[PDB]
C-alpha cells in the first residue's frame, strides 16, 4: 500500500506509486531503471498504437546500429564512450547512440538518387543513452530510454511539413486517446528548437503538483540543412539536382511517467482502460469453504462472457492470497474495474463492480455485465481525460506584464503571455526569473511553446517583457 | 542482378544477395550492419509470432538496462564492450554493454522471489546484445551487435522448468520450420558444448549445404539450481523451508534471417517464404505512355487481393522496363509476380509467375485471390520440403572414424554412435583439425538428437570403441 499523499510530498508519492504497483525496480547504475512487466504492458500498447498508425502512412521500420564512430559523431558531456573490448583499447573509441542522425544520414545520401526514391520514410524502436546531468526521474528523465525515432526525406517542403503535422497529431493521439493525458500543440521558440532544424513542433503537458510543463514529444521540420551537411541530393524529372527536405520525430517511455503523474491518486496508480492490460479483474470471495466450487465456475463463465466483448479480463483465483489482499493489490496497480463474486452475489445472479477512479460501486446482473462494463470503461477513460484537461486549464494564467509572472509561478502555474519572439529576450527572461527564484528562497522560467491555437491579439498589444509590439501568445513556465 | 553463383562462390553470392535485395547496408564499425526494411519486416514477423506464443504460456515482457557494472558482471572477457567515460569524464567504475542479461536480471529475481506463491516467475525481453566477436563477422549469422529475445524463468521444481524448456524449444522449431521454412533438428548439447552455467542445454541445429556447416539456430537451457545458489534466489516453500529455484533461459536472434536466406536462395537471389515476405505479390504492369487503363486495373486488383490479406505492392515506376522489374523483384525474393499488360486487360486475365520454380499460371481476375492463397501455401510448403530433403542428404550415418574425413570433404555432417565421454570430444576435435590442415577445420558435436536412430545391441563408439550411448550429430560449424 501507498502512504505518501500525492498533494504533500510529490516526489515520494511518485516513487512509492511506481515501486508498489511493480512498474519499476531500482538499479545500481544511477539514472537507469528496470521496467517491470506491469509497466512494459502499457508501453506495448502505445507502441502498437503508434506503430500501426505510422505504417498506414507508409513508414517502415528498420534497425540501425547502436554505435557511432568518433569521427562520424563529431551535447558532448552526455555521450557514453566505449573505449575498450576486454582489456584491449579500441583503436578509435566509439559512442553509444544518443540519437541516430549521424548513423542514418550517410546511408540516406547513398540510397537517394532520384525523385523515384522519395519520399523515404523510416522509423526505429530502440533505446538511446544520454548521460543526463539533471536529476534523473524514472520514466521522465533516464539515462537509457526506450523510444522510436522517425526520419523522413521528401522532394518538397510542403510534403515534409504535412508529415510533421500528421506525426504530431499521432502524438496527440498517444497522449490523449490512449493515455488520457491532455497536451498542447505548439511551435518551439528559436532558442528551444532543435538547432539542426528549421522548425520544431511539440506537444506539451503539465504536472500540476510541481508546476512543471514537460515536453511530451517532438516533430521537426528539418528543411535542407542536413541534406546539405550529408550530401543528400536527388535528380528531379527535369534532370536537376536538388536537396531533400527532411523530418524527424520521437517519443519515449517518458509518456508513461506523465500518465502516472496525471491520473494517479493517494491509493496509487490509475490506468486508463484503453492501455490497461487487465481492464477487469475478477476476485472470488472464498472464506470458510462457502460455495467455493460454484463461485469459481461462475468466475470462469463470466470471463468467457466478457472477452466475447473484447474486454481484457483476469481472474485472480490465486490460493495463497486473501480477497482483501487482492483488492488492495489490483487497486495500487490501477486496474480500472474490480468485479467481486461471493456467496450472497452468487444467490442473486449479480456481481459487485468497483471502478477505480472514483471508487463507486455497482450491483450488476450477469446479463448486463458486458454492456455495463463497456459503458463504464468508456466513462472512466473520458472522465480521466476531462478531469485532467480541466486541471491543465486551471493551471495556465493569461497575463499581460512581467509583473504578473513570479506570482503565477508561485501558484505553480503556467503563463500565457504576448511576446515579441526575439531570441535575446528569452535568455534575459530566464536569467531573470532564475535570479528572482533564488532570491525568494526553485528554477528558471522558459518558453514551453507557442501554441497553434492562438487567442485573438489586439492591435496595440505589447510584449509582456520588452514592451515592443507582441507577435503571438507564448506559453512559458518552469519545466522538466 | 546477382552474378556470383551460389554453389561456386557461396560467400560472394551471400553478400551480393543481401545487399542487392536491399536487406542490409554495410557500416564503418566492423561486424555491425544496417537492417533495412526488406530484412527488418521479416524480423517483425517472427518476433510477433514468437511473442504471441510465449504470452500464451504466461511469459511477460520487460526491459532491463543495457548496462551492467563491472562488479555485477564479473561476479568470455575479450568479447565485452566497456564504457569508461561520459564526455571527457571517467566513470568511477567501468560499465559493460549487455552481452546477455543474467547478471542484470538475477539479482532482481533474488529480490522479487520470497515465497512459493511468487513462482513461477517468467520474463522475456526483446533487445540488442553486444559481443566483440573474435570470429569473422557474417551478416545476420555472427554480428557484434545483434537483436534477440532472452527469456529467463524460475520455478518451484525441476519438472516444471524442464516442461518449459521443451515448450520453448518447440516454439523455436516453429519459428524456423513454420515461419521461415527452414528444417531444424532438436537435440541435447554435449557436455563440452552446453552452457556451462546450466545443467542441460537443448538446441535446434540447422545445416548450410553450400559450405557443409552446421549452425546452432536457437537454444533452450535447463539451468537447474546453480544460478539460484550464486545469486541467492530462494523461496520459502509451503512448510516454511527455504528452497532454491529451478531456472531456464532461452534465446534466438537475427541469425535466423540469415539461415532462411541461405536455405532458400538461388543463383538469381533471395527467395522469401510467403509467411514472412514483406510483399507476397508484386504487381508489375506492362508499361514502357501511361493512360490509366492498366494502372487503374492494377489498383482494383491490389484492393481485391488486400481484402484476402495478401501483402501487395504495385511497381508503377516510370523509367524501368518490365524485364528490369521482373529481375529486381526476383533478386528481392518476392514469391509471386503478377504481370498485367494490354493483352491481359483484353482477356479478363493475369499471368502469375512463381519465384521458387519459375512456373507461370494464367488466372481470371475473379479467381485471383483464392488461386494466389493456394499458390502461397504451395510455395511455403515446397520450400520447406526441399530444404528438408537437402538437410537429409547432408547427413551421413557412419560407424567408424575412417569414414569421417571423407564425409567432411563431401561438405556433409556425420551421425555416429558415440560413448559421450567428454575427453573423446576434445580428442576428436584436435585430430580432425590436424587432419584438415595436413590435407576452422575441426569437427565438433552439434547435438545429440531427440530423434534417435536405432542402436543395435553392442554398437560401439565410432571413436573410442567403447560401448556407444546415443547417436550424435557432428560436423564443421559456425
Ligand atoms: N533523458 C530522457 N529520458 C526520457 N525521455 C526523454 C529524455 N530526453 C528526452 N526525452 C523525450 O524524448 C523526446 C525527444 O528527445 P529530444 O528531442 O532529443 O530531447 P531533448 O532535446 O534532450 N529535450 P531536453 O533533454 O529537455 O533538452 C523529448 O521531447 C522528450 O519527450
Ligand atoms: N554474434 C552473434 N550474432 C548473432 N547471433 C548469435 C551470435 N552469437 C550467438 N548467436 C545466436 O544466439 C543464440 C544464443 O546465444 P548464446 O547461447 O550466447 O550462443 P554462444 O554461446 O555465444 N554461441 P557461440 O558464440 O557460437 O559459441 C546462439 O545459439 C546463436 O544462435
Ligand atoms: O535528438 C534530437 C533531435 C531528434 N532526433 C531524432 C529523434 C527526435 C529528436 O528530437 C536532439 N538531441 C538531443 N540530445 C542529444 C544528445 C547528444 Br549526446 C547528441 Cl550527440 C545529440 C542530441 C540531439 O540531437
Ligand atoms: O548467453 C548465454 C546464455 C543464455 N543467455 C540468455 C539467452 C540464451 C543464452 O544461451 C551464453 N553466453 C554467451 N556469450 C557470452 C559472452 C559474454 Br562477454 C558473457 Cl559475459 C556471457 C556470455 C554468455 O553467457
Ligand atoms: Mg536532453
Ligand atoms: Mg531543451
Ligand atoms: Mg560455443
Amino acid at each position: 500500500m501507498v502512504t505518501a499523499k500525492k498533494d504533500e510530498n510529490f516526489s515520494e508519492w511518485y516513487t512509492q506509486a511506481i515501486v508498489r504497483s511493480e512498474m519499476i525496480e531500482y538499479y545500481d547504475i544511477s539514472g537507469c531503471y528496470i521496467m517491470r512487466p506491469w509497466a512494459f504492458h502499457i508501453w506495448e500498447k502505445v507502441q502498437r498504437f503508434f506503430d500501426d498508425e505510422i505504417k498506414k502512412m507508409g513508414v517502415e521500420n528498420s534497425y540501425f546500429p547502436m554505435f557511432v564512430s568518433r569521427h562520424k559523431l563529431e551535447f558532448s558531456p552526455e555521450v557514453a564512450w566505449v573505449t575498450h573490448y576486454g582489456d584491449s583499447p579500441l583503436p578509435e573509441k566509439i559512442a553509444i547512440r544518443p540519437t541516430s542522425e549521424t548513423i542514418m544520414y550517410p546511408a540516406y545520401a547513398k540510397w537517394i538518387r532520384s525523385h523515384r526514391d522519395l519520399p523515404l520514410k523510416l522509423n526505429q524502436w530502440c533505446s538511446v543513452v544520454r548521460w543526463e546531468f539533471k536529476q534523473p526521474t524514472p520514466f521522465l528523465r533516464t539515462r537509457e530510454f526506450l523510444w522510436q525515432e522517425g526520419h523522413t526525406a521528401h522532394a518538397t517542403e510542403e510534403e515534409a511539413w504535412e508529415l510533421v503535422l500528421d506525426i504530431l497529431e499521432l502524438y496527440r493521439r498517444w497522449y490523449e486517446e490512449c493515455l488520457a493525458v491532455p497536451v498542447i500543440k505548439g511551435e518551439k521558440s528559436e532558442g528551444e528548437k532543435f538547432a539542426g532544424g528549421k522548425k520544431t513542433t511539440t506537444v506539451e503537458a503539465f504536472i500540476p503538483e510541481n508546476g512543471r510543463g514537460i515536453q511530451a514529444a517532438t516533430s521537426h521540420l528539418l528543411g535542407t540543412n542536413f541534406a546539405k551537411m550529408f550530401e543528400i541530393e536527388f535528380e528531379d524529372e527535369e534532370g536537376h539536382k536538388r536537396l531533400v527536405h527532411q523530418t524527424s520525430w520521437g517519443c519515449t517511455t517518458r509518456s508513461l511517467g506523465v500518465m502516472i503523474m496525471t491520473h494517479g491518486d493517494d491509493k496509487g496508480l490509475v490506468i486508463p482502460p484503453r492501455v490497461a492490460s487487465v481492464q477487469v479483474v475478477i476476485i472470488p470471495i472464498l472464506f470458510k469453504d462457502e460455495n467455493t466450487g460454484e463461485i469459481l465456475g461462475k468466475c470462469r463463465e463470466l470471463k468467457t462472457m466478457l472477452e466475447k466483448a473484447d474486454i481484457r479480463v483476469r481472474i485472480d483465483d490465486r490460493s495463497n492470497y486473501t480477497p482483501g489482499w487482492k483488492y488492495n493489490h489490483w487497486e495500487v496497480k490501477g486496474v480500472p474495474l474490480r468485479l467481486e463474486l461471493g456467496p450472497k452475489d452468487l444467490a442473486k445472479g449479480t456481481a459487485r463492480v468497483v471502478r477505480r477512479d472514483t471508487g463507486e460501486a455497482y450491483q450488476i446482473s450477469w446479463a448486463d455485465l458486458a454492456p455495463k462494463l463497456l459503458e463504464l470503461m468508456e466513462g472512466i477513460q473520458r472522465s480521466l481525460f476531462e478531469k485532467a484537461k480541466a486541471r491543465l486549464h486551471e493551471g495556465i494564467e493569461k497575463i499581460s506584464t512581467f509583473d504578473e509572472v513570479m506570482p503565477a509561478l508561485n501558484r505553480k502555474h503556467l503563463v500565457l503571455a504576448p511576446w515579441c519572439e526575439d531570441p535575446e529576450s528569452e535568455e534575459q527572461i530566464k536569467k531573470e526569473t532564475q535570479k528572482l527564484s533564488e532570491i525568494q528562497a526553485t528554477g528558471a522560467m522558459k518558453t514551453l511553446c507557442i501554441p497553434f491555437d492562438q487567442p485573438p491579439m489586439p492591435e496595440g498589444t505589447k510584449c509582456f517583457y520588452t514592451g515592443k509590439p507582441a507577435k503571438r501568445w507564448t506559453l512559458w513556465g518552469r519545466s522538466y
